């Protein structure tokens, strides 16, 4: 009871709707005199799990209870008004709506309406046909019910009464999405507010870029993790007893480590059914293809400005080349992962075919209606020129009739990658891709100076630690030997070097495991 | 309750209000013409339609128009089942009451809002309670004993969700729908809901609205008019939103313009499109000039044969088939341009992503379901887009269940049949071929834009933009752009025009030009297509 708009970060916009929905007509009612108004009073809160829909609904209850013009407050769960005798569940609705008539103004809540007002069918039960019909001749019947503001929350919209969804019942629609880089570190700044060691805000900015699709919920979860980690880290003994001891409540402060420990032990709530086809460069492959996606992101800026307002035609992009470069393995999901605030849907063959009780024509034809609904967004097909040769000619004819349905200036993009070079690739995908607009990224292999850096670290300053001038000839011959390596033999060569390495970290003296390395570089051969 | 809505505000419908005053009105007006012939006019009504169309309304309406009124029909309302009661043989009795009590105070009327709620088609599935409350609600509206002088009526969204004994001429003689308003529908309830204003609109933006409003339903132009005024609330003052304190704001500066009813119309979805969106877009304010004459065209040849586009007109198997180039935008920019023209004829589409695009259901039972709503609902459309790719995409089932059912629609219902083509219409199969027979007027050939729909395209871009604060060279540019391209496609043409707004858009901020002027040059000059 002390929520009051203050821990509701990333969400203004809504905020700043729903108060001319309930605030403004009881502040200001000869506004809505001169043009006889009525402003709208029904809205749908949706969107996926833990992204500020029940927050706001209590911080909005809070806030009207307490001030000059008090407003009541009647909530409800799924849908608790039924009853088991015939006509007592619809009498439940119809005194929940009769007794807000004679508190108003007033707001009724429906939380998760999703199992309260299912599309009717008639392959059902009736009661549930008999609810929202009594539902909807109630909200907007013949008699006017006054100044009721009622909002529902859900996850499933599409799954709810299609006659519930007009002007009169619930006029407006309100995506609640998971937040970006910005509003990440607004949560984060209210989650540690109070905090007696306040974290600085350069800390929490590179906070906020490091947690990629967290939500809300996730961020106040890491929050205490990282709490509870430093006291583990602290206090050992306190696992091993079953008693109060003496905690010093005085070096319980936390690092960045903990941090650390928290994100590293954590999945976020989006990506644990499924899995994100974008991912960072690791962090040992990072010193060597950053430069290349930084060039594909350029090269994407020219095609997709959205990277007066910028006014992009049928973005689309083909980064090709050579079997091992890693292009559709390294380069494509990070440059995905880069772009983040443009929601991803991707369509590749574990997705169309690993998933029974739908078809692939089902799903290919919802993972464009869906990117339509939020663009700018991202359709993602990698391997074309095998996505090509696994399926039929209906979703052929589907997929190509899909993406010309899309808006002339549609800030749709269509990512998708390849091995076998343009030219090799079959008609009716070369005339998709026309790099006379630039629609065309060639990858390259690294160069010396980002080969040199791949391998400094390793054989320089890992390769003697604690428990000088042959390891410079070591690197040397390493980064010449290795001069037409594609990145699957670069990074294998690096296993097999840092192999050695882990067999030795007990030895206190070094040049007995140099003989090691000078021998697995030697007898290290590849193809090519 | 309202007591102001009397047949006022009720636009578009004035052929239900006619009916309607014949079942009530004129029997107690006019008791000699019925028994000269003896023949108890109806009193059954069963309304439906889309959601928010006026069914409510009207019978809010028909209240206050027979209460305060020189005769006094009483009213009785029941909203979708609240005769249910908890007791074994009392949701029964209390339909009986209802019915005795209406009998007691003839002349009455009563009317159940959502009826698909109280009576369902009777199934041996479902609870015992609806299959005995229907066989008790239609043996009082028509058994023995007769009933009186009691008009029952009766408001649905689903209308084939209701028993079919009751749809019947003795107890729901007469069904009404209530369908999506068309233009000069919609300029009855705009001028309804900005009836009572301050500077009172012009009608001339009345039809600019109504215009623009395709795919509204009643409720959402009464909801555009609320949206636009806190737009306007909104635009005045920015900051009444960042102190939640009274403040004294001067109600004469608060004048509604446009620009906020257009801003409005941006974060506005119809009720109608808010799950499925409809076959039919206009151009885009970009490619209108560009093809506005083309769609003229093709209406002319329309009017040819589908004289329903204005005795009475008389059409004999409407077809038409639009065939251009690759490219040229008959499939993409023309057909739905065309469609939405064609607006108060029903629409439904037969293309890959709706036949192979819903599972549990075959794909020649969709196929099997448009062509009989189709027929239902005539004047229709059907439309095949790209039936040169649709052909060799359908089994042959498909093909014998197409084919020979656009043969069992009768020869003069006004069924239009609309397809494109990128092949020309020698390069179809036969069985394609021989269904338009271009000597009857059934093929449209598209062509480019000519030098003015170009000129048109670019100028108001490369001349009044390429200013816009934050002259002699600038149209010898514009001399070039329409030279150089001259046999571009428009897909090539709407390209350029995105790649020169590139430019602009990058230099927004120069106060000075000349920087953005050679860059549009260089951009231009290297622009290669084909
Ligand atoms: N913008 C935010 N600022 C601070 N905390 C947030 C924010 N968004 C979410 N949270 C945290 O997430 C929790 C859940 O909010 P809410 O439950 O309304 O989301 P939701 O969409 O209802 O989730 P679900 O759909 O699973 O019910 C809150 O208790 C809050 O701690
Ligand atoms: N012809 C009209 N003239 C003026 N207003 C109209 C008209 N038609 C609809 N409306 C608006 O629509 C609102 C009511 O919708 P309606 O009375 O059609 O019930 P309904 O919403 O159709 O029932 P359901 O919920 O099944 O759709 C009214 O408030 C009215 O402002």
């Amino acid at each position: 009871s002390s929520v009051r708009f203050d821990s509701v970060g990333g969400l203004s916009n809504h905020i700043a709707a729903l108060k001319e929905m309930v605030v403004f007509p009881l502040l200001y009612p000869e506004v809505f005199e001169k043009f006889k108004i009525q402003p709208p009073r029904g809205c749908l809160f949706y969107g996926p799990p833990g992204t500020g829909k029940t927050l706001v609904a209590r911080a909005l209850a809070n806030e009207c209870s307490q001030g000059d013009k008090r407003v009541a407050f009647f909530m409800r769960k799924g849908a608790d008004c039924l009853s088991k005798w015939v006509g007592e569940s619809e009498r439940q609705l119809r005194l929940l709506f009769d007794q807000a008539y004679q508190m108003r103004p007033s707001i009724i809540f429906f939380d998760q309406i999703d199992g309260l007002a299912p599309v009717r069918s008639s392959r059902q039960d009736q009661i549930h046909s008999s609810i929202v019909s009594t539902l909807l001749a109630l909200m907007d019947g013949l008699d006017s019910r006054g100044e009721i503001v009622v909002i529902g929350a859900t996850n499933r919209l599409d799954s709810i009464d299609p006659a519930l969804r007009r002007p009169g019942r619930f006029d407006r629609e309100f995506l609640f999405s998971l937040p970006d880089k910005e509003a990440r570190k607004e949560i984060l700044k209210i989650h540690t507010r109070d905090w007696n060691p306040k974290p600085l805000d350069t800390f929490l900015e590179e906070l906020a870029e490091n947690c990629v699709g967290y939500c809300g919920a996730d961020i106040k979860s890491i929050c205490a993790e990282a709490a509870l980690c430093a006291l583990r880290r602290r206090y050992p003994q306190i696992y091993t007893t079953s008693e109060k001891l003496q905690l010093d409540l005085s070096s319980i402060n936390i690092s960045a480590k903990d941090f650390e420990v928290a994100m590293q032990k954590m999945i976020p709530a989006s990506q644990r059914a499924v899995t994100s086809p974008g991912q960072a460069l690791s962090t040992v492959v990072k010193p060597l293809l950053q430069n290349t996606v930084d060039k594909i992101l350029e090269a994407l800026q020219r095609v997709f400005p959205h990277a007066y307002q910028p006014m992009s035609f049928r973005p689309r992009i083909l980064i090709v080349g050579e079997p091992g470069f890693g292009q559709g393995s390294h380069l494509a999901p990070a440059v995905i992962h880069a772009l983040e605030k443009f929601t991803v849907y991707t369509l590749d063959i574990p997705v169309l075919f690993g998933v029974s009780t739908t078809s692939p024509e089902e799903t290919c034809a919802q993972v464009i209606r869906e990117a339509k609904r939020t663009a700018p967004s991202i359709v993602y097909v990698p391997h074309i020129h095998v996505w090509w040769e696994i399926v039929g000619p209906t979703l052929k004819a589907t997929f190509t009739t899909l993406l010309q349905n899309i808006p002339s200036f549609a800030p749709v993009l269509l990512l998708a990658t390849s091995d076998k070079p343009h030219s090799a690739l079959p008609e009716e995908v070369q005339e998709l891709f026309i790099r006379d607009y630039g629609e065309i990224f060639n990858v390259q292999l690294p160069d010396k100076e980002e080969r040199t850096k791949f391998f400094e670290d390793l054989i320089l300053k890992q390769a003697a630690k604690p428990p000088h001038e042959r390891l410079k000839n070591l690197l040397k011959t390493v980064v010449k030997k290795s001069q037409n390596y594609n990145i699957f033999q670069l990074e294998n060569l690096y296993a097999v070097i840092s192999q050695c390495i882990y067999r030795h970290r007990k030895d206190h003296d070094k040049t007995s495991l140099i003989q090691k390395m000078e021998q697995e570089v030697e007898n290290f051969s590849c193809s090519r």
